[PDB]
């Protein structure tokens, strides 16, 4: 099946006037439905819309690193058009120099992705979190502080664990691609380095089968131990087997929704 | 070789008199070499001995929730006996209802553990950090917020990275066992489910067996694919195949030093 694609995180960074800092800082105090803390003249923190939007202004720490001075963080999937409108008009518009610092692509699949893994053509570090059952629930590829980082994890299990409403499907895995800094401008075709795979052996139904192959694939000597009637069974099986690459479906769904997603971005920049 | 064993973290929780709170609060203000903050009559925070001991008193929280009102945190390995003496006499003695809330066992080995297979018989979450190499570097069994949590990792590499004094040995790996809450009283046998092995699948004369193992020891996920009754068969087999199990050396060193360590604890309680 084709995976559903959406943006799942947007950070927007800008710069805010001395005038506007106060103005905005003043505005927000008057609204009890927004929560303010860690206030000074150069600093302000806030969550808005039932805690769905984080907002941080810091002048003293913006300039100390020569950067822009205000972040706004939120998940667009969790905002209602009304809300999106509210946030743009009452916050984003008063920012200048504004662009995207973070942007996350979320591909939901109704298959089981436990055995899938990402590779860039560059050699990267991996982390896998296994459940009590011994199965893998979350996978990290690369590092979170970088232009591109990929999670592959059991959304169903994670939603269940998060006490979210239960879901009709028997399997649900996400592939999140966190694009930061300069990579955000390439979101619309990011897959040149990257492939999301599942091995040869993984595709078999039978644990003993998949072990036996894996061994044959990794220790040449293993053929020498095996009887001829057996050798043929596994020669058959080897040829019968292909590695799977979801990349292609992803690129497809991406292309299919490029224009909507693109508009959905442009919304914030006007 | 036998691994050196030591405690690598202690917290101690207690209650402090109105009289002693002040007495102690008074004492600390006079000493410039201790850093005091967040002070009231019912509150204080402090770091002492060149920032190596954290100390926190809160009465109003303690009254608000029916709890003990003071914690003292430190690593005993990083204290000099002189220092240990100072802390007991000038702080701990003045506590009552005092016991241990955290206790960490650190087994250092001069072998390379990369080449062992580490496993718990118990069903708990595993985290494995893989290197760019594809091989596993660090393993966590359990979660940090729990009665018992285990790290296995390259101490030499971690010490080097930490700009610590270099070490004569070519290899140095730690096995840290963080015991919290009620588990602290069972420090003398907290790792019996844990096994660290060196199996050679080859010596199994049956061939599906050897594949299955080889896979288990090279793809952690494949435990997830085994029904519960099967997992035990292969756990049996693993242990049955390895001449070496470092667990045994740990249990030994532990027994050998149980009495000293025990005294080293009793030191704090008098």
């Amino acid at each position: 099946p084709q995976p559903e694609l959406s943006f799942d995180a947007m950070t927007i960074v800008g710069n805010l006037n001395k005038t506007n800092a106060k103005k905005l800082s003043d505005f927000m105090s008057t609204e009890p439905q927004i929560r303010l803390w860690d206030i000074l003249q150069t600093k302000f923190k806030a969550k808005a819309l039932q805690e769905k939007v984080y907002i941080e202004y810091d002048k003293v720490k913006a300039d100390s690193w020569d950067r822009r001075n205000m972040r706004v963080e939120f998940n667009p999937n969790k905002l209602t058009h009304e809300e999106m409108l509210w946030l743009k008009q009452n916050i984003i518009d008063y920012m200048e120099d504004d662009g995207f610092t973070r942007l996350d692509l979320a591909f939901d699949f109704e298959d089981d992705l436990s055995d899938y893994y990402a590779m860039t053509d560059k050699a990267v570090k991996k982390t896998i979190f296994y459940g009590r059952n011994g199965k893998p629930e979350t996978k990290y590829f690369g590092v979170r502080d970088s232009d591109r980082f990929i999670r592959i994890y059991n959304k169903k299990q994670e939603r269940k664990d998060n006490a979210d409403v239960e879901v009709m499907s028997e399997h649900l895995w996400r592939v999140e691609i966190e694009l930061k800094r300069d990579m955000v401008d390439y979101w619309n075709d990011c897959f040149n380095d990257l492939h999301i795979l599942k091995p040869d052996w993984s595709s078999l139904e039978k644990v003993k089968d998949q072990a036996m192959i894996y061994m044959l694939i990794h220790e040449e000597s293993t053929w020498g131990k095996l009887e001829r009637r057996t050798k043929n069974k596994y020669r058959e099986m080897l040829k019968s087997i292909s590695e799977i690459d979801l990349t292609d479906l992803m690129k497809l769904t991406l292309k299919e929704n490029e224009k909507q997603l693109q508009k959905q971005i442009e919304f914030w920049q006007r």
